[PDB]
RNA sequence: AAAA
RNA sequence: AAAA
């Protein structure tokens, strides 16, 4: 699937040119048209700051002008229905209007709109076009999307092109063409920070310190993440360091994600304070850290949504997990970890025992003191250690035991182990 | 070290205003002598295009033009003479003249001029402002910035902070703030490229199948690589994949790195013409993908070289080496392996047992059963794999060997085992691209 | 070329 | 420690 996203400003103040591009050309006062002409985009995003609004009465009235002004233009030069466009929220004193608030605040706001539209099945062909953007704007937009696509990668095959034109100079330009600035295939970088402290999710921008302890006190989403922190940041670890069982038992709720975000989302909308009168927007809650790792943390597990395999969780299916989610050395290592359990399994099977509900240590036959559970010997062991987890195998009737075993041999962690290896993990990804 | 980099345009075209930033403000045409002021940096870093320029007659009177002029602005404002100047091969047709080439040369030009600028020892606090740079030269110094930065945070902390000011409008603007738009700790990612074909080295912009083919074949730099490339590849999956003894044993020659990116540096320098009348700059040749691998190799090298040491291999050099290099499982791996071959190490010592020179598959004590070296044991096992490497006990009188065993336990890789490794992990690093 |  |  081919994805074509384009940083933009003021668009009507563009001039008439033509434009070059992979044996093609062009004329109009903007790129998308010659980008979607060879590119032949499968969707189209178009990135604006909504610095560029005129009508003042709300926020509705500002997302509303801007739209209508977008769809306007589109219609001029034919770049079809194929097309979603996010209104970032830009800061500055215009000619129109007065616009305050985070600088951020358009990172966080393009990462989440992105993450709503970047697929989450199949591989990826991303066209970036940095053409006409802010400096600030373009440069956000396109962190957003690598972090995104970083993301995206750890599943499937992600290329990523940047363009930009010949520089636009008035009083001698014959024509311009669309240099290629970058081409990249997107190396698959997991989620890798922890989530923050409660104070990193909403900030103040220019909010009383009082009525912020006040409103912080009524989101759901900060006193749901107090349980929860330590328990995602044990999947967040299970990717990063190669823990297969760890990433299913720790599978995050997608739909209780989402709510989170919905409600930081809407919290934040609902703190830009619009005065009609003095043409000023103040967005008086700024994004922090946390929502950006939530909307990362969100875009990963529906990413990885189609490996989380039915109980039971047996050698079979982890290898299945792992031959999916991990590379190089790390995938070795937890092939060597289950085929060392899976050998035993098969020895069992042969002399036609079938331990149930047996510790592992007591299940590969370990010596006594060393029930300690040890950061090295979790992370060494794909989180398989010996005294967190319990085997299980499903009495069968073997003709091919080497075959077999693998399916009905099952793994889960012991209540008390899967505490002990969350503690592990999350500390683990702290000191990073 | 504190770092600040500047992304510039058109410095001449800015309009006096005020900027506020940390407390401090400023009245004048630029955010750096504010930025200096607050941020206090070691260095200043100044990245701005070649087609700011005025002078045709030579390349380097072209160069010496842009720098002059930059020069004189800093006396016009605050700022300080404590900088680095990067004229970066820029494109367009402008009024005082024209400029053709590859706009990718941008990206590797400021690779390589940060590469010799930024400091390959002690931590780093990196300061980036975009207020004043232009689309695609901040884009690629950012990516270029980042690149580098990456591969530092391997050995030392980094920390990046990236700034831009409140959009200029004309009479309407009082005081513009300058915004925190990133502040980042920036992950340890070492190089996970492999060196590309002998096609993405130095490529013909606009020159003549036959003149290109003779420069191509003019370069030591090509006929070179060709035979050490699986060596470099071998060196680079070491880092990727946790292989410390590879590490050791592959080091590379900086010398020999240095060489190369100089020859292809120096040809895509003079294959750039110059037309004095008619006041165009071509750039006839355009950098490729593996000029900036071999930078970014040579920056890990310089990042890495201060762990490197003699032939002799011990298990707490190895130790050392990676506690340095490798993070999470890939680290708790490695002290596994190491711990293993210690342990029985410590088991032979109590003894009076010291072998020397006997593979590590007879020092574990292992069967008859695998001697085929694949991929899946090399990786798993830190490519400490028991049919490629050599162990030898240097004989001592033991009193508290679960001490002393790790000084005296040395590993070596067979003639025939490196050149197993070498190949599997070249594979490896070029199979996970 | 601080909204090609 | 069936390369724990």
């Amino acid at each position: 699937m081919k994805l074509l996203v384009v940083s933009w400003g003021d668009f009507e103040r563009w001039k008439e040119t033509k434009y070059r591009f992979g044996g093609e050309t062009s004329v109009g006062p903007s790129t998308l048209p010659i980008l979607q002409k060879v590119i032949k985009p499968d969707w189209t995003v178009i990135v604006l700051s909504d610095t560029i609004g005129k009508d003042f009465s709300s926020v509705e009235t500002l997302r509303e002008d801007v739209r209508n002004r977008v769809m306007d233009f589109l219609d001029r030069i034919g770049a079809g229905r194929e097309v979603d466009v996010i209104i970032a929220p830009g800061i500055g004193e215009f000619t129109h209007g007065s616009f305050r608030g985070s600088a951020m605040d358009a990172y966080y706001y393009v990462l989440h709109a992105l993450s709503e539209i970047i697929p989450t099945k199949g591989d990826l062909e991303v066209h970036f076009d940095s053409t006409h953007g802010l400096n600030y704007v373009t440069l956000l937009t396109y962190r957003a999307l690598k972090d995104l696509l970083g993301i995206a990668a750890v599943m499937n095959t992600v290329t990523f092109y940047a363009y930009n034109s010949d520089p636009f100079v008035p009083k001698i330009t014959k024509e311009l063409n669309i240099n290629t600035i970058e081409t990249t295939m997107v190396k698959p970088t997991p989620l890798s920070e922890p989530l923050p402290g409660f104070d990193e999710y909403l900030c103040p921008y220019s909010m009383e310190r009082a009525e912020f302890v006040r409103l912080k006190g009524s989101l759901n989403t900060l006193k749901n993440l107090r349980k929860e922190k330590k328990k995602l940041e044990a999947w967040i670890g299970s990717l990063l360091f190669g823990l297969p069982l760890l990433f299913l038992e720790e599978f995050p709720d997608i739909g209780r994600l989402e709510s989170y975000i919905e409600e930081l989302a809407e919290t934040w909308g609902g703190a830009i304070a619009v005065n009609a009168e003095e043409k000023a927007v103040t967005r008086r809650l700024a994004f922090g850290s946390g929502f950006g790792t939530l909307v990362k943390l969100l875009f990963q597990a529906r990413i990885t949504r189609g490996l989380l395999v039915e109980e039971p969780y047996s050698i079979e299916k982890l290898y299945s997990v792992s031959d999916r989610l991990f590379r190089g050395s790390t995938l070795q290592r937890v092939r060597v970890e289950l085929g060392k359990i899976e050998d035993k399994a098969i020895k069992y099977a042969r002399k036609g025992a079938f331990p149930r509900d047996i510790p592992l240590r007591d299940f590969l036959g370990f010596d006594a003191a060393n029930r300690e559970v040890s950061p090295r010997n979790v992370l060494a062991h794909a989180g398989l250690e010996a005294n967190v987890v319990e085997v299980s195998m499903e009495a069968w009737e073997p003709k091919r035991p080497e075959e077999e075993a693998g399916r009905h041999t099952h793994l889960k962690y012991t209540p008390v182990g899967l505490k002990k290896v969350e503690d592990i993990v999350s500390r683990a990804l702290k000191e990073s």
